[PDB]
């Protein structure tokens, strides 16, 4: 935190292909819901933003290398992640969904429906993890979604497999494409540190507990705590 | 109202102070509390100063409808009754009443029918007042400010107050010869008063308080889920 503070900046990994979370904009800028968290937590530290785009799979690591300070990137929160980083209170709930293309008469419900199919998924996403659980399916691993939509969209593979939320704004810019399932997963949204950092946990949590706090709540709090 | 509280340059609020934590006088000798901030948001969305006007409860509602005051907001529960003469904001706080009893007494009443018989002290024109007062053997005696009513249980000369839940908790916590007995015995609202007629001003009120109850978070779903 003293640290942060003699840098004189917070530096964020994400990987901006995750509209509405983090994504570029028609004028080549990060923006999106995180990364208005992210401005947040670094104003209310009094230092500037920075963000570093990258791989998402590539966050973990750097993460634990000192390379960035925090991931905020729809990371979610798993007992897996959990063994090397330390997880804020979650922020958001999603789970995953299947999109295939729109004109195809492929409209799968369940994993199991993708038995032996060709499925798109971003490499080290609880997206990929799932599939990678069976067997049958042909999973085709990306570094960026951008890319497994492409390979969608031209019919190379017969689905993307992933997050909700990321899935409805990829499909509103895509009218090629539909989502064809339910959500399959119950999943929440953290921001990621360094285990060993813990005053800077204890700051971000607070800082997502005052944006959840309404003026009259905060009231409350003044009068009755 | 809007364009004569704007043109005089001050809100003027009515409300009683001795109403913790809603309104009440502190170390200082100011006045305070959550109603005292609520005031403030709304002469501030105004673009005018505050002035608080501190007086009897039971006063408040005729000093409205004299144009003494603009607004109340003095902890004042939302009833059909004040309905018919004033008009009332969105709820704003949920309470109900209490007994308030001496601790070293051996007495500890549970409902109003166990203060029939009893010398119970309320503050007039409350709803406290207004329930003891539907029971014709509770023997009530009738108090301008609470704390009086307090001097007079804690003097053995009455054997119960009743109260709003929250302001009944304020003041049990800095007399510790008291003690609540009962669980809440109503289910009551705040609201802000206004004059029928100033419609204008309770639409805004109604979303300055609307905003208040909206969190940055929420905002923030707003837009990116547009
Ligand atoms: N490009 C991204 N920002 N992806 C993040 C979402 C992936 C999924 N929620 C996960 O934690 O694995
Ligand atoms: N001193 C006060 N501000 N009293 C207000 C509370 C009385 C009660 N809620 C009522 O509306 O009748």
């Amino acid at each position: 935190i003293d640290e942060i503070k003699s840098r004189g900046y917070l530096l964020v990994g994400l990987s901006a292909d995750f509209p509405p979370f983090e994504f570029v904009d028609e004028n080549g800028n990060i923006v999106g819901f995180d990364v208005d968290l992210a401005k947040e937590i670094a104003r209310r530290l009094g230092v500037e933003l920075k963000i570093v785009d990258m791989t998402f799979d590539g966050l973990i690591p750097s993460l634990l290398t000192k390379k960035i300070d925090v991931i905020i990137s729809g990371m979610t929160i798993t007992e897996e992640r959990k063994k090397v980083v330390a997880f804020s209170d979650p922020y958001f709930d999603a789970g995953q969904v299947i999109v295939v293309r729109k004109d195809s008469d492929f409209r799968p419900k369940t994993y199991e429906d993708l038995v032996g199919k060709t499925v798109a998924v971003q490499i080290g996403t609880t997206g990929d993890i799932e599939v990678s659980k069976y067997d049958g399916i042909k999973v085709v691993r990306f570094d960026k979604f951008t890319d497994a939509f492409l390979e969608l969209k031209r019919g190379r593979a017969d689905a993307v497999v992933l997050d909700s939320a990321t899935a409805r704004a990829f499909v509103a810019k895509n009218p090629d494409l539909v989502i064809s399932s339910g959500v399959l997963s119950s999943e929440q949204y953290g921001i990621a540190v360094r285990k060993e950092d813990t005053d800077l946990l204890e700051f971000i949590n607070s800082v997502l507990r005052e944006l959840k706090k309404s003026p009259y709540d905060v009231l409350i709090e003044k009068w009755f705590s």
